[PDB]
């Protein structure tokens, strides 16, 4: 993948998470994957615009793939 295909395929994956959780009415896993989808959309919004993202920031909880 590019940078960009790598952000999304992951973004997609915990958008993935954060609805099977609310599935499940699991509040704290649904806003611990809502935060980290956030983070996600913050950083496309960055790569988007050239501008520096902070790859350092972003999380790859263990577990979730």
């Amino acid at each position: 993948t590019n940078m960009l295909e790598a952000l999304q395929q992951r973004l997609e994956k915990y958008q993935s998470v954060e609805a099977a959780a609310k599935a499940e009415n699991n509040s704290g896993k649904a806003r611990r994957f809502g935060r980290i989808v956030k983070q996600y959309e913050d950083a496309i919004k960055l790569y988007k615009a050239g501008k520096p993202v902070p790859y350092d920031e972003l999380p790859v909880p263990p577990g979730f793939g």
